[PDB]
């Protein structure tokens, strides 16, 4: 069954200028240390924020919680599978969340295009 | 089992391009009472409706008139469907048990997804 | 059980200006024979290409290969039933995946604005 949906769309002009005014503060803010150490060799590292930040508020908003209860962005960890397709791993709030949930399946899906980075996220049991 | 798949998008200029045309027509036809009463005293109304407009359509792709579906907000703020007259009927005689709704904007675009199941 | 989840969107005029430096050439790849006909004669055929597009990237990543393997974009046609609404019909190695992987469902569904379009399909056992 479909626990919840999530889904975001994130201006890449946006997360640009917000890397313009703090450098990379809202990288160190958002991302994992698994997500930081892509982050930091990555080829296009805004467009990587910016698609990383997009699942996160979809997965997020398909929590059915946004980001509270000490909840955070950094706990939604995005990976590749060896085929590419994204996926969440789970920690600290985040993870026990789940648990208690029942969460058996997490579906991801990311897109992007020249200005816009978006995502869609199921949870299912 | 997923009963039904919609999306959305809606380009916020657009529905400021109608507003500016017809008033606020467009949210007397698609909006129901209880959004009609939100828009009425929101700070950013054509955004509120641009968002509904988005579920809406969306919710209707999903089923296969545009106030019979209505958006309502739960104690967390997660986006929520309720139906009324055909659309109500429809949701029975499908067997709909389940109901998901998800809503995003930024500055110049709203999305929307929504999936019902049995 | 959800079998797969897959999101994409288009910016239309990056098709319009593929096809003004290329003409036909992006069109003849990507469509089955039943969608090039459709475009051949379609009062909007970039916004049709566009949306086209959109289904067969959301389709590809719902698979949870993209493109590889023998599979194609020309595989994943995108019809209309006799309501209107849009469907998923699968051709060559596509077809012959969603079977191994026990697909019963496929929900498609899309969306355009003036500038976008966008998709999304979720596969189902
Ligand atoms: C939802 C969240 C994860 C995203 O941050 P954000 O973009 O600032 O969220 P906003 O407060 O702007 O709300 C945007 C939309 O997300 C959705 N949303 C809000 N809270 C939500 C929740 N707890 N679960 C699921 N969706 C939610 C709503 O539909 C909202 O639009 P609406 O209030 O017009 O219905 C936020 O709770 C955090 O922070
Ligand atoms: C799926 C595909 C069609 C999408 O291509 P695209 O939209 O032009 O852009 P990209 O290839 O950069 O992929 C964008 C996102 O699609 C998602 N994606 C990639 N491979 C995927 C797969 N096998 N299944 C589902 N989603 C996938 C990823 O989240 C990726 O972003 P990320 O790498 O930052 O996580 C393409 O990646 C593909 O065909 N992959 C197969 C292998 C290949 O060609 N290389
Ligand atoms: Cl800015
Ligand atoms: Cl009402
Ligand atoms: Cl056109
Ligand atoms: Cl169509
Ligand atoms: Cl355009």
């Amino acid at each position: 069954a479909i626990l919840g949906l999530g889904t975001a769309i994130v201006e890449i002009a946006r997360i640009e200028a917000v890397i313009a005014r703090s450098g990379d503060r809202l990288a160190r803010r958002v991302l994992s240390d698994n997500e930081w150490a892509i982050w930091k060799t990555h080829h296009q590292p805004v467009r990587f924020l910016a698609k990383r930040f997009a699942v996160k508020e979809a997965a997020a908003k398909a929590f059915g919680t946004g980001i509270r209860n000490g909840l955070a962005f950094n706990q939604f960890e995005v990976f590749n599978d060896e085929l590419g397709k994204p996926r969440l791993r789970l920690w600290g709030e985040a993870l026990k969340l789940a648990e208690k949930l029942g969460v058996a399946n997490m579906h991801v899906t990311l897109a992007d295009e020249r200005h816009y980075a978006c995502a869609t996220v199921i949870i299912e049991s």
